[PDB]
């Protein structure tokens, strides 16, 4: 995990050109169909930029080269603000946008927003090419099961939930350097899978339980 | 390249070099054509990089098979010279080549990666010599208790160091260290090109002489 972290000047700085030409290219004069091409060299190499970034950052949590912070931060404003992203496309019918947050819960605990915010989304945006009709539902509770209330997220799949090889597959998931970048066919795209180690490294497991599914993940926290 | 960019890497790169191959079809400025000019010539060094990456991790962790067919040796020294004529034209170089009298027109081996092998050597002249004569010597070598083959490919061109020399020989990935991240960039295909000849069944070495630089690997011979 050296590796990849080690040399992310050079992953970076071509691509810093890309999108450094690319956000210069707009002020140029540019005609009505090539504005249209540009914008997509913007659109389309920030989604790859970010998944460069998004493979590099979690290379480096499993190398140890940095910590996850812990900071104190609104955990309900984090969960309402994750589904407003998905609200505005939420108009279209046959999905329906719901959030439970247990009254029990925090407000606030204490975490990684950040981290928290992917692993979230990358659930939450599963659902989304999932399903093509149906409503999709986000609980946020705690199970006291165990012998220390720990929290639990969980999302619920629309449909043809999770083949029994590929569930499998995705619960022991640990990705290398080269290992994040293969195109292993078996498919979990690097979305979701980034999104998994977090949730391990952060302590707590991964569930999905696939009935015809439910992406959960449970954080664990000290009862104050 | 024998290695699949992640689904989510390759396509959009795809379209991002989709764009600079058709935006040059539209009329635009001299200062406006090196910023999409830039955009082919370094977005595809970040596509090149990440496959040189994922290339190495496998023929390291074993999972690269290589086949066992007759192809005409001729043929394919022959047919990757093709493709830098055009590339040595423009560059004042005069490539020859001569393959020896003894050497058969067939032999077993894998012919898709034998062609990478070569490719990646003879890139390697280009990339680091000008003005020069790049020369490639196909001939069997009998010094072996057994008649085998070894290609040379050397150049008019600048000396190796004497540490890059010794890196290209040993630096391996999840191993010890890579010893670079600057340096390894346009040398990457040539410890790859190791990696075949190495698995190929024959020793791949580099003499430097104080100018020319020999790349000759030696792959063994089929029996008769
Ligand atoms: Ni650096
Ligand atoms: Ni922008
Ligand atoms: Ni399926
Ligand atoms: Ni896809
Ligand atoms: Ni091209
Ligand atoms: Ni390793």
């Amino acid at each position: 995990a050296e590796f990849l972290a080690k040399i992310s000047h050079e992953i970076r700085t071509p691509m810093n050109g890309v999108l450094g030409m690319t956000e210069l290219l707009l002020g140029t004069p540019l005609s009505a169909k090539q504005r249209d091409y540009v914008q997509t060299i913007h659109s389309a190499g920030n989604e790859l930029l970010t998944l460069i970034n998004e493979i590099l950052d979690i290379s480096k949590l499993e190398s140890g080269q940095i910590e996850l912070d812990e900071v104190q931060f609104d955990l309900n404003a984090l969960i309402e603000d994750c589904l407003d992203i998905f609200r505005v496309k939420a108009e279209q019918q046959r999905i329906e946008l719901i959030s439970f947050t247990q009254p029990q819960v925090p407000r606030v605990i204490g975490g990684d927003p950040t981290r928290l915010r992917q692993v979230v989304l990358s659930l939450l945006d599963n659902a989304f090419k999932q399903t093509e009709e149906g409503e999709i539902l986000l609980v946020v509770a705690l199970d006291d099961q165990g012998e220390t209330p720990r929290l639990r997220i969980a999302v619920q799949d629309s449909g043809h939930p999770f083949d029994a090889k590929e569930r499998e597959a995705l619960l022991t998931a640990e990705l290398h350097s080269g290992d994040f970048l293969s195109a292993s066919k078996l498919g979990s795209h690097l979305g979701l899978i980034i999104a998994r180690q977090l949730v391990r490294l952060m302590g707590g497991e991964f569930g999905i339980q696939s009935g015809s599914t439910t992406l959960s993940l449970t954080l664990p926290l000290d009862p104050q």
